């Protein structure tokens, strides 16, 4: 029987989910770039870096959230069109460092935000991120209006304009994370896995103008085999190594899988990324429904640890008494809906029903502590696009139909030895 005390249905509790996410990146968009805001805090007080801040990797995620919203007429194809060329004008013109952008930039300037001192230049998992979401944009104009091939035609000259061959430092068979015309490789991170970095290798791979050997993955990436290393956490079986430990933050499930399709993919290092996807979903889940710190609220029903804002600042929370402030995220069980659609969807009910102290004007809200009675209005584009972005992908598959379409993609694939069989 219907009744007001009767629960949404799934479908009318992800579209309110989705609306008003897609509505971060939509109506709260930093309005001299169109790109997506860094942070964006409801009671005003910014002790750390404003609003105005724009943030490359972010703009990637809420790129595909905007495709999600013109897709199912959230916003016209013209106001769409209107708001990717504003972007693409931003980004063709904003500071760029061997065609690879920064991590950050002061939306009202198109300059270089560094995060501290040596950190001022490219920042190549960013880009990475970026450009996911931009070649997705691509696919999906590709063959539209002659004014969205137009738009399209200015994204592919952004990806062939990318030197991810530079970002190897000389030549080596590995990527550098960072790279700036002042410091040059001071900051001297070389990526090897497994962390949330996927995506970057095979963009790397699959550049059809600066692109890298397949050795770069083999080597920089996996360490030779190195990558592979199965073990058990909360009882679960992880087939890969994880950096700094035996699993880690729930976002690294993530991100490199927004447009990437883990379903049915594998590789020499992994005989499904979907499968260890899920299972590291599941370690997170186990972690709190066990609940060794007696956490408030933990269980079947509200879980999820990944990186965001925590009650003292800003922590990497992972599945492990360490590293666990009492801090859930609602971006770490809800982008996950794609490998525990049952389990992600009874926390999204859950924190719904928390209210206005969880639930806000632009979705959920970063983080929460119901120990510490603390519930920040505050939202992070980080956090927020892969919400929107994972549930459309369960929804309809659309990020993945998208990306996966795109020719140089595939051949990237193809180059570092990934087949699909689902
Ligand atoms: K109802």
């Amino acid at each position: 029987k219907p009744s007001s005390a009767t629960s949404l249905t799934d479908d009318a509790l992800m579209d309110t989910v989705q609306r008003r996410t897609f509505n971060y990146f939509w109506d709260a968009a930093e309005p001299n770039s169109g790109l997506a805001r860094e942070r964006y805090h409801m009671d005003g007080e910014y002790p750390a870096g404003g609003p105005e801040i724009v943030t490359s990797g972010g703009s990637g995620f809420g790129i595909m959230a905007i495709l999600a919203g013109i897709d199912r007429g959230y916003v016209s194809r013209e106001e769409g069109l209107r708001r990717m060329e504003k972007i693409v004008g931003f980004l063709e013109k904003a500071d760029r460092f061997k065609g690879a952008y920064p991590h950050w930039w002061n939306g009202e300037t198109g300059h270089v935000q560094p995060f501290g001192q040596k950190d001022n230049g490219g920042d190549l998992v960013e880009t990475a991120f970026l450009m996911q979401g931009l070649l997705a944009v691509h696919q999906y104009y590709a063959e539209g209006s002659a004014e969205e091939k137009k738009l399209a035609g200015r994204i592919d000259k952004l990806w062939r304009e990318v030197d991810w061959n530079w970002y190897r430092h000389g030549g080596q068979n590995v990527l550098y994370w960072h790279w700036s015309p002042e410091y040059g490789w001071e900051m001297n991170f070389p990526v090897h896995g497994y962390n949330e970095c996927l995506i970057m290798y095979i963009l790397a791979a699959a550049s059809p103008t600066h692109g890298v050997p397949a050795a770069v993955y083999h080597e920089g990436w996996a360490q030779n085999g190195a990558i592979v290393s199965p073990h058990k956490v909360e009882g679960i079986e992880l087939h890969l190594r994880y950096q700094g430990g035996e699993a880690g933050p729930l976002f690294w499930a993530q991100y490199s899988f927004l447009g990437l399709d883990p379903v049915g993919l594998k590789d020499e290092y992994c005989p499904s990324y979907f499968n260890e996807m899920r299972n590291l979903t599941l370690v997170n889940r186990e972690y709190c429904i066990r609940n060794p710190k007696h956490y408030k609220g933990y269980g079947p029903d509200c879980w999820g640890l990944t990186a965001s804002y925590s009650v003292d600042g800003y922590a990497a929370h992972g599945p492990l008494e360490r590293d666990d402030r009492g801090v859930i995220s609602p971006t770490a069980a809800l982008s996950s809906i794609v490998y525990t659609p049952d389990q992600s969807l009874q926390v999204m009910h859950h924190l719904y029903e928390m209210g206005d102290k969880v639930f806000g004007p632009y979705g959920f809200y970063d983080a929460f502590s119901e120990t510490a009675d603390w519930y920040p209005k505050r939202y992070l584009a980080i956090d927020q696009g892969p919400i929107a972005v994972m549930i459309e992908n369960y929804r309809t598959g659309l990020l993945w139909k998208l990306f996966m379409s795109h020719p140089d993609v595939q051949n990237g694939l193809k180059k570092l030895g990934f087949n699909v069989k689902k």
